[PDB]
């Protein structure tokens, strides 16, 4: 759980200006952290809308 969510979260980080995977990077990032293609897509929606929330 730990490295799965680390790998999204570096991958988030080195493209905070593009946050959006494509469809390659989201199945080579299904099979580094063991998620599927949704849950990876899920991740980041979540991850998304959490950046811009209000405090």
């Amino acid at each position: 759980p730990k490295v799965a969510t680390n790998i999204m979260r570096a991958w988030l980080f080195q493209h905070l200006t593009h946050p959006y995977p494509s469809e390659e990077q989201k199945k080579q990032l299904a099979q580094d952290t063991g998620l599927t293609i949704l849950q990876v897509n899920n991740w980041f929606i979540n991850a998304r809308r959490r950046i811009v929330q209000p405090m």
